[PDB]
């Protein structure tokens, strides 16, 4: 079966308009994947330890020590928006749809090829490449998710984003249990804190092998491998944002006095003394009904401690947060808090011809308003008694623990039974699409890395590896290290991801926000005179939705 | 499937005589196509700017600045008469048929081969060619015409014209939007006119990719690709010309006096004073019924401004005209006006052994008489009053704008509701066969480049490309430029174009014009002692037809 | 009766949108004053040939 193709290249997105404003989006994606034989045909338990860094007082957050099992397999990950949609498809979906549903997923591997490299080491000297017609490509599909879930989008290692650029898979590796202790300190700390890696707890040791837990297929040139169709189990993802705050929920106060002339300084007037008003409040001990005092249904968003690192049995880790935000976009300098930052390279959006090893990055700033402005928070004594007196207020300016740069807001947490919150928004093109749910008895209410989380069923990971091409001399009983003919493989990948979307409706008199090409961004969507390209990030929930 | 052919070579033309003088012409054409891997596997946006030329006052017409998207694909175009008929087939069709109908079109790609070049760089040094049995040829057929319509005949880049000479496809590229301004000037102009390229309008930007909009097939040696049959939507094309002018329409004047002796100076005589005649005229204010004054049904042909360049958002362009012409063929020096000029090379008609880079060319001079002789035009004051006086005539000799070399005829336009006109005639072998209609709400009454214009349905373009053959070293994340094994491909193409013709009838006592080989042209249809060949152009509508 | 559009190119296209600049042409003022600003219909290229 050498001279016969086993598949088709398809990278088209189809919209199929059903009934009742629901369309079916079929995203096809094909790619040529390049794969070299493993640097080692063995599994390894490698420890990483950068104590030299953290040894410097004040650097706890630069902790990198961990342990991982390095396997001789590669992972073919296509779980990122950029792998399926191009800028033009995203604009259509994001501008005209109101919500998204993830439906199916299926892959395929065809037109496999295995070449060999011979050192034509003559003068120059040289190199020769030849087909190894009887060689094999090993393929394993972990349908039962026996293996550790390792989504590549987290480290910018998924398949590439351009239909016409060959891509590659990533070396697979997973974490191995270890104990580590790191006591925090600051520049003025004395003596040496405590920074040790304790080793492994035998009761938490799990060494996984693909050979032992997954059936492997050997594909020769004439072979093809096709995953069946996987049908997802999820909630819909919204493509519209909310802008309401507790301050904009409900019936506003009745203005007994309205302006009578156009004018920036012509305001309306409630026209009633603040302690002589009517309405409901939750401050049982005052007569002041204010817009900051009046009672609202519940609470949109919450407060959490910031740049808080917690520690458990294997080192410090940052305390997660859902969303960030602020008022008049002090943007960028605005950033920080809980706005995701993505760093990527030449294959996932960075300008293709860019030299150097510095990645490209961006901080995604969502349209939703469900965050907090710490500088505006404050706490005061129940007696109320305005104007508040210094000993009766704790402002986000007063120090804590004596530290000049720490407030109570840094320690603060206002999550409770009244917290209303939104799931995470899609991030094009670098964001991950779906995630696997934690196998704990009590699960997170949402995942900070993907808008879709398969509870029960999640697609299995696909592993690939070039089978060993040994030379006439091979001795299993020797330390050496098997020597094998330099072999590599190229195969085509093809996936199909199906969504179900709901067409949007116009509910207000005014137009709304839409994604569009303009004089300014115009050149982020076309190649240059050298064929250089780049894929700029874009927002998903542009279009307000009322919350209450 | 390596050692098995997937097709047949056929280059025969069949005439199948149906019923009622209608024959069916089946033209088969096969060719061996040679294709190298792309100079770049990327799409590029390249700008061409030759301001150095146009910077020279008086050279506006030598404007070449434009912008184009250079793709890594090649186009297999067979839309030219020479690709389907040889001189002998053309003579038969042109001499015995009266009209042509375009019916079907279908193509096929078989016996694909992919070789590799190894630098046997030893001493000489050397080169080695080897089959890459598992390599692929990428094929894409744009059935829905998603891509820009780029007919190769316009730049003499279609498949070759000899069944026994290997051919090649042309690198595909299409136009990209841009703004350009060029103010006209002449040799004596002062200062510098204004010649700038403004860039791109974001609202007109369209970057097309074949990968994203067309399904691609990968063919290995054992594979074949076959387009289904396309059935055209068109009007018939005529193979007879008209010779009548307004001056030869209707009942000629009754001669009251006829010659009585053979003799060049023995003329007939209307024998009635010009202002005492009967008939109809459209000059409500005179009694002169002349052959130049008498009323005719409508008007055959029209007048348009000549060597008129107009300008829009992207530079100057020549104002199109339908047909040219003149009386006693002042031929060649006659040319100019609106007679097409074709420049081509070794593969499309130029003498095969000819050295140098100068192309071969010809100006097609049609048999139809629907043009104008400006030198004979003139305008005069309504009062008439003959003999006309200088201040009452504007002759094509009197200057305009003060310019010594410009008449009113240069500015003149007489197109109107009474204009009778003919469609363009076929041009063998360099002319294009069919064209796609403009997607504007109001279409042209005809196209100046092809006798057949599919309104609704037009065949889709066929693109070809050698899939990337990577080496053991490929890094998607690097600026470099992928390095790949030098690969190339050879495949056979086979097309079938079906027409439907109407056999001609003899309507007059005298014989008519027929194409024939003679002592003079005899050697344009046979090879020489070295195997040199050439394909001389020929006319299609030789045989008069009465218009009225 | 309208026909929904399709995306035929890699790049996004021109769309009508509210922005910081035009924002107040679509809402009344403190006196109830209103206005209806003109807008364009054929924003989105189509290939002619
Ligand atoms: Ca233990
Ligand atoms: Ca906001
Ligand atoms: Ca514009
Ligand atoms: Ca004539």
């Amino acid at each position: 079966g050498v001279g016969i193709s086993t598949g088709t290249f398809n990278n088209q997105t189809e919209f199929k308009f059903l009934e009742n404003g629901w369309v079916e989006i079929t995203a096809n994606s094909s790619r040529l994947v390049h794969l070299n034989m493993p640097e080692s045909e063995n599994y390894k338990r490698v420890v990483v330890n950068n104590m030299d860094k953290t040894a410097v007082k004040g650097n706890m957050a630069l902790d990198d020590i961990h342990v991982e099992i390095v396997t001789p397999w590669s992972l073919v990950d296509a779980n990122a928006w950029g792998v399926w949609f191009n800028p033009g498809d995203w604009q259509l979906i994001v501008n005209t749809m109101s919500e998204l549903h993830l439906v199916s997923f299926e892959q395929e591997i065809f037109n496999v090829v295995l070449k060999t490299v011979s050192e034509s080491a003559t003068q120059p000297p040289t190199k020769v490449y030849n087909n190894d017609l009887t060689a094999s490509l090993m393929v394993a599909l972990d349908s039962n998710n026996t293996m550790p879930f390792t989504p590549a989008a987290m480290r910018s290692e998924t398949l590439g984003f351009y239909p016409w650029k060959p891509t590659i898979p990533t070396p697979w590796r997973y974490y191995f249990q270890w104990d580590r202790t790191l006591i925090p300190s600051h520049t003025g700390t004395s003596g040496t804190p405590t920074n040790v890696y304790h080793g492994t707890d035998p009761d938490d040791v799990q060494f996984y092998t693909i050979e032992n837990s997954v059936p492997v297929h050997l594909l020769r040139t004439g072979d093809e491998f096709a995953t069946g169709t996987f049908f997802f189990d999820c909630k819909p993802c919204r493509l519209t944002h909310t802008w309401q705050t507790n301050r904009a929920l409900g019936l506003p106060p009745f203005l007994n006095s309205l302006p009578q002339s156009e004018g920036a300084t012509n305001f309306g007037d409630i026209g009633v003394q603040q302690d002589k008003r009517r309405g409901v409040t939750q401050m049982g001990n005052t007569d002041y009904i204010t817009e900051a005092t009046i009672m609202r249904p519940a609470e949109v968003g919450y407060s959490a401690p910031y740049y808080s690192f917690e520690a458990s049995t294997q080192g410090p880790f940052k305390t997660p947060i859902a969303a960030g935000r602020g008022g008049a976009q002090t943007d960028e300098n605005q950033a920080a808090d809980g706005d995701p930052r993505y760093a990527f390279g030449r294959q996932h959006g960075q300008k293709t011809t860019t030299t150097g090893e510095t990645p490209e990055r961006f901080t995604y700033i969502a349209h939703q308003d469900t965050g907090r402005y710490p500088e505006g928070d404050w706490i005061q004594n129940i007696n109320f008694n305005l104007p508040v007196t210094n000993d009766n207020v704790l402002l986000p300016t007063d120090p804590i623990g004596g530290k000049t740069g720490i407030n109570y807001t840094n320690i603060f947490n206002t999550y409770g039974p009244l917290t209303a919150l939104n799931n995470v928004p899609p991030v094009y093109p670098n964001g991950q699409i779906w995630d696997k749910e934690f196998d704990t008895d009590l699960k997170p209410r949402l995942h900070i890395n993907a808008p879709f989380v398969c509870q029960n069923n999640c697609p299995g990971q696909l592993f690939v590896k070039v089978a060993p091409n040994l030379t006439n001399q091979y001795d299993p009983d020797a330390s050496a290290n098997m020597s094998r003919i330099v072999t590599y493989s190229d195969f085509w990948w093809k996936g199909k991801l199906v969504f179900k979307a709901k067409l949007r409706a116009s509910h207000t008199w005014n137009p709304i926000q839409q994604m569009s090409i303009n004089v300014d961004n115009q050149f982020n969507y076309v190649p240059n005179n050298i064929g250089a390209m780049k894929i700029v990030y874009e927002k998903s929930q542009l279009a307000p939705r009322k919350l209450y």
